[PDB]
């Protein structure tokens, strides 16, 4: 069966730090991009869109632009990592992480800020 | 580009009466129930989970028991009906359905109940 893990449910960060949320997908041998679908939301404010390889800047919500960023680095290791770097006050909320890969789930992650 | 359709995004709905809330995706003429998940929920409730051709009841919120419907008859037709019955205050709030068919979207929602005295 298809299913999103999340290794942390919880982060508490600082200020002007950098996060990287986390979430892993069961990646067989090799990732097909024409069966992977990646969505991050927090509150339905678009932060990032993974569709088939594609990525679009003009999608992502004005708050989180040119700040947080899927690693793609990490994808074929089956990690959706969000990174967020110069955190704020304002980021912080449910985000909600979103993989289809031939079967579909998602998980929610909360976070904290500091000072 | 995968686009799952609202015809209305707020429903009016009457106390005690049964509401049908629609979201259209596209078929390219294919039923392929075994790439076809539907997922509504409300406020975080799961409201309906169908997936391999059955709706999922084990993970599905007992709030919405025995009174959730998906119409299976309509999917065909590329429509998630879900159908709640024996609508009560509770029942209003920002329904969030979510498809994937070789692409994936969701959409949300708002029902407002009204009771006329
Ligand atoms: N404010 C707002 C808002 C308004 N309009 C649309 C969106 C979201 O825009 C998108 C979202 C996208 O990917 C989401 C996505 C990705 C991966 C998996 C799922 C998924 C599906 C089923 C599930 C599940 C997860 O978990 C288990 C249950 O069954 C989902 C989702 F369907 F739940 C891909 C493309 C778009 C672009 N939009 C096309 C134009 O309209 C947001």
């Amino acid at each position: 069966a298809f299913t999103v893990t999340v290794p942390k449910d919880l982060y508490v960060v600082e200020y002007g730090s950098n996060m990287t949320i986390e979430c892993k997908f069961p990646v067989e041998k090799q990732l097909d991009l024409a069966a992977l679908i990646v969505y991050w939301e927090m509150e339905d404010k678009n932060i990032i869109q993974f569709v088939h390889g594609e990525e679009d800047l003009k999608v992502q919500h004005s708050s989180y632009r040119q700040r947080a960023r899927l690693l793609k680095d990490q994808l074929s290791l089956g990690n959706a990592a969000l990174q967020i770097t110069d955190v704020k006050l304002q980021d912080a909320g449910v985000y909600r992480c979103m993989i289809s890969y031939g079967g579909a789930d998602y998980k929610r992650i909360t976070v904290k800020v500091n000072a």
